[PDB]
RNA sequence: AACUGAAGAGUUUGAUCAUGGCUCAGAUUGAACGCUGGCGGCAGGCCUAACACAUGCAAGUCGAGCGGAUAAAGGGAGCUU
């Protein structure tokens, strides 16, 4: 589906001879708020242009996310490149608490309860990746039991 | 009766990623200063010269320990208040 979120916008260039040629590009995560999101990053030469060309990517190779119902599974840490997030469920009336772009992942996902952090490089074109590694990538058990169920999720 | 939190931003460049400094958003004080000023509860008030101090007051009490001297009421008498 659609639910748009605008992160990031620069002013890029490039010398050629005789002036400096201007161009815009953004960045837009894109979610369906129950647990399929995508984002995306589009270059283009004006503000209004360069934002639709990033939500037509966002909604083209997306991930499915399978959240514990507003919180996540366990708490986890990834990373991607010189950035470093960690990320542990939380209770129920504490809301988000995250850092300017790893709110607007874990909106349109549809979680509430994140309690978030991110250390080294704050990169929002690069937080975004160490965090997409780590929500592709949780395992939601199958199992019988938690306490008791590492003989049915193992062979899962 | 026992008991739960973790946010980032700006600044090196024609522009980008990184390393690395700096700076701001918070909660606090025996606080001082500037502008302004109705009320009441509960608090606190020499952090500097352990530097000198006028004048008041802050440890006395026992006559059921003993001398001594003050000697009431009253008992009076006497003399004439």
């Amino acid at each position: 589906g659609y639910i748009e979120k605008l992160v990031q916008v620069n002013r890029v260039a490039k010398t050629v001879k005789g002036g400096r040629i201007f161009a815009f590009t953004a960045l837009t995560v894109v979610g369906d708020g129950k647990g399929r999101v995508g984002f995306g990053r589009g270059k283009a030469r004006e503000v209004p242009a360069a934002i639709q060309k990033a939500m037509e990517a966002a909604r083209r190779n997306m991930i499915q996310v399978d959240l514990n119902g507003t919180t996540l599974q366990y708490p986890t840490k990834s990373a991607h490149g010189a950035s470093k997030v960690y990320m542990q469920p939380a209770s129920e009336g504490t809301g988000i608490i995250a850092g300017g772009a790893m709110r607007a992942v874990l909106e349109v996902a549809g979680v509430q309860n994140v309690l978030a952090k991110c250390y080294g490089s704050t990169n929002p074109v690069n937080v975004v990746y160490a965090t997409f590694k780590g929500l592709k990538n949780m395992q939601a058990p199958e199992a019988v039991a938690a306490k008791r169920g590492k003989s049915v999720e193992e062979i899962l």
